[PDB]
Parts: C-alpha cells; structure tokens; sequence
C-alpha cells in the first residue's frame, strides 16, 4: 500500500513488534521495510508475521548495518516506491557495568550504532523529505536518555546524544513540515561475568553493581509494559496532525524527571536517585 | 607543589586560561600538567605562562591524543607525583552546519574526542581516585549540552552525551568521596565554505544557515564572557567542601532552560527557540 515505512532493528524487542503492528493494520495503509542487521535472524520476524496473517507484500526484509555507510545507501535504493514516508530510527544497543570494566571497543560500538548510525540514517533520508516538503521521523527514546542510571554510563550518554541530536533538528525542521518525535520508552517486556567484572573493578564498586542488579530486577517486574502498548504510542504519534517532540509511553517516571528539572545544579536528583537505587 | 592537576586540551580557549590560572596561584598549591594534542602548539601556553611569571616547575607539558588509548596510558605514567588529585576533562571539538552537509568522518571525530575520549581519561584516572577514596573530576560543560541549537546537531549530541555520562557516574561515585562536576559554559571570549555547504544542502536550509550565522554573531558580542571569569568557576568548584553537580558560569541562559523543563513534550521550547533564532 501507501505509507512507505522503513523500520530499523526489527529482529526482537520493539522494532519487531512495530513492523508487524503496522504491516498487519486492518486498513492496509502501510508497506513495511523491517531492517535486520544480520539477515540470518529474519526467523522471528516472519513467524510473528505469519501468525497475524499480514497480507503478502506488506512487509519486506532488508539487511542494514548502521555502522556502515554503503549498507545504508543500498537499503535506501531498494525502497522501490521511491519514498520513505515514515522513518523509524530504532537500532540501539546497551551496556551494563562499572565504567572501568567496560572495554574501549565496546564503548565505541555503542555510540557508533546508537548515535552515529542514527545520524547516517537521517543523512540519507532527510533530504528527500525536505525536498518533498513532508515526512515523519520516529526515534526510539528512553528514560535513560533523560536521567542518568548508575552503571549505565555509556548507554545513557548514547541516549542523551540522540535527545540533543533530535531536539536541535527539531528547531530547523519546523518550517519544512517534516516531523520528528522521540518515543520515550522505559522497561518493555523484552528479555558481564563476575569473574571478569570483579577482575576489572574495586570490590566496593562490585558490591554496588550487584546491589543495583538486584534493584532493577524488582523495578522491571512492576513497571514493565506489554510491548503492544509501547508500539501503540508509535502509531498514535505517526497519526497526530502535528505531533509533539516527546511521547511518553508511561508516566511512572515523571516525578523523578520533574525534581531533576527544579534543581539544575543536580544535587537533588543525584541524591534521590542514589538512595532510590542503594539505600 | 601539592594538588596534582592534569588538564586536557590546553592550547587555546579555556583549558589554556585554566592551566595558567592555576599554575600561577599566589598560594603555589598546584602543580599543573597542561596536555596538548599536538605538541608543536605549546607556544601560546608558554608565552602566557611566561607573562604571569608562573614559578618554574609548576606547569608541565605533556602530549595527549584523546582518540588513542596508549597516549592516555603514557600521559598517566609521566605524572611522577603518582596521583592526579584533580582531573579536568576539557578536550572538546565543535561542528556547525546542516546535518546533511556534515561528512561522516567528521561526525565520528566529534564523538570520539568529546565523548569517548572523556571516558578513556575517566577510565585511566577513576580507579586510583576510588582507591585513595578522594579526588576531583571537572568536566567542561556547555549550554549546548542542555538544549539543542539549530545547525549544531552533532556537537549538542556530543555535549548531552557527557551530561549523561557525568550524571550516571555521579550517583555511583557519591559514597567514594571522589567528586565530579560539570562547568556549564556558554559563549567565552575565544576566537564550511558556501560553495561546499550549498553544494550539499537544499537552498532553503542554506538560507536558514546564513540566517542563524547572522543571529549568533549578535548573541556572542553581548552574552560572551571574559575567559578569566569562566576559569574562576573551575577553582570555585575545586574548592567547595562538597560541590554540586552543575556550576553555571552565567545565568543568562536559565530562562530558556527553565521553560524547557516545564514542558517535557518539547513543543514549547522547540517553538520559542525556533523564533528566538529565525523569526
Ligand atoms: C532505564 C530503564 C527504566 C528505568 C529503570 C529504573 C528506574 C528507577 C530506578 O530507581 C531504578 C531503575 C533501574 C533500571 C532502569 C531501566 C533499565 C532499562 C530501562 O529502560
Ligand atoms: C552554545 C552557545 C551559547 C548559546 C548561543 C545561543 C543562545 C541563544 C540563542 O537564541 C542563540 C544562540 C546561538 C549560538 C549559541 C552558542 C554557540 C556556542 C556557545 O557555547
């Protein structure tokens, strides 16, 4: 059909739910280009697709390695309909642990994909949307991209980066009638070694790691959302006459987010979050 | 003397002012390791140093390429006093223009240095400060790291990244008695081609570029601060019994920063800043 969509990172989590959520819309108004990094993972996508009976030729597989400029280029050209009416920037990675234990090569990887990779999609897909004078860009945000979480230093870094990349472009894009919004997600219902962590860290840091790993499992269980609810914000947003900049899947997180805003110097939030995690 | 300091990026701007501001303190309590990327730029540093008569052996030159792990390693070892009582993470780069015109290789460069490079310093210097149970980390922040500025997409991205890297580490570091604060700077009094920009962009984007280049020159002239005032926040902060997370060199920027906090969805700030720059 019509709305030509190109989603990134669809081999699990939200991206996958998303493609199928759209591919199979009752109105049959979306064509979908679910992009996988590693093609030999199209399995799940297709299974779930077959389960909802998405009409044939409404979902398509494309491989796309965001850490590489040519792939982004190639992917762009396979969009036969010749436009990408809605672009959903979703590839993202994560990283847990005491900074000192994280390997350089890992940190590099996390920003290349999360940050740089996002920009590369934007580069290739912005122009024609400026050209045509219309289109929609959707970026998967997170609560970690609005406030720092102990032991997630680099993921948060990488999640704030997109917050800044997307708020700047907002201002400029305004008059072009090209839209960009971020979907502020939280825990969604989606699934290092102590020898190695401990090896590379001071035991007191390690005691706190453990302590934190213990606190998030709790938080997950009670705050975590049904993937089908997270994906529904996406469509709520790609259907607003004039969408906002941020869409928040949950509101649970607004209170800590507010008291972070009242005291810019930070000692309030740093303190509340500190005990909120430890004691 | 005593407080062993290691500043990064001291060949101009704030870092340079900083080293000399400290090297030459009347109390003679700081030893300084001004780090240059490119050593054949030690000139200015030394000139200004000679001008304030910093006592000999209170300032030292070290070369340090933040995009490289060994250099950081080597630099660490030349700190003969065997400790880095205060670490001032200051190397940073910038980037102006419509995203679509920015070359990949440039974007990579901006995050490797600003973000990754910061982390690499932290990696090497965090541990022993955790070990000793004391020390101070100072990071040069910016107003662009708290709100997006049109045409500065990637710099802002890269400046929010450190905001998130530093707020996360804050929480964890709390009990170790190791301190970390960011110096939220703005315009400080420190000094692409239209063929090429225009080549790679739609003329309407270009008209807006120009328009913006025109608005910031104005803003600079009236908001810009004497470098000696910016550097004085640094020492105000490395002397607080228990410092806060953020130190703001100016307050001019708080009003826009506040109305950004009241409406999380963003349409308020995006809008105000939009006209604030264009019309
Ligand atoms: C950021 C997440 C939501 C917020 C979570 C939170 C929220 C509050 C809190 O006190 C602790 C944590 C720990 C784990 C966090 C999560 C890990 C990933 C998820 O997106
Ligand atoms: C972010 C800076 C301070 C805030 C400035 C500003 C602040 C307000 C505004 O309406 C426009 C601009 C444009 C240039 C900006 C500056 C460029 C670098 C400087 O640090």
């Amino acid at each position: 059909a019509r709305t030509v969509v190109l989603i990134t990172g669809c081999s699990s989590g939200i991206g996958l739910h998303l493609a199928v959520r759209l591919a199979s819309d009752p109105s049959q108004s979306f064509k979908v280009y679910a992009t996988l990094r590693d093609l030999k993972t199209q399995g799940r996508l297709w299974e779930a697709a077959r389960a909802l009976a998405c009409p044939p030729g409404s979902l398509e597989t494309l491989q796309l390695d965001v850490r590489d400029s040519k792939s982004v280029a190639a992917a762009r050209e396979r969009v036969t309909e010749g436009r990408v009416d809605v672009l959903v920037c979703n590839a993202g990675l994560g990283l847990l642990g005491p900074l000192e234990a994280l390997g350089e090569d890992a940190v590099a990887s996390v920003l290349d994909v999360n940050v740089v990779g996002t920009v590369r999609m934007l580069q290739a897909f912005l122009p024609d949307m400026k050209r045509r004078g219309s289109g929609r860009v959707l970026v998967t945000g997170s609560v970690g991209g609005l406030m720092g979480l102990p032991f997630n230093d680099v993921y948060c870094a990488s999640k704030f980066a997109l917050e800044g990349l997307c708020e700047s472009l907002a201002v400029l894009l305004l008059p072009f009638g090209v839209h960009l919004s971020l979907i502020e997600c939280g825990p969604v219902h989606t699934a290092g070694s102590p020898e190695e962590v401990l090896d590379r860290t001071d035991i007191h840091t390690f005691h706190r790691f453990y302590q934190y790993l213990a606190q998030s499992k709790q938080v997950f269980r009670e705050a975590a959302q049904n993937p089908e609810e997270v994906a529904e914000v996406f469509l709520t947003a790609l259907r607003a006459p004039k969408p906002t900049l941020r869409y928040f899947t949950t509101e649970r997180f607004l209170p800590l987010l507010r008291m972070r805003l009242d005291d810019p110097s930070g000692s309030n939030y740093v303190t509340a979050m500190h005990r909120e995690v430890f004691g």
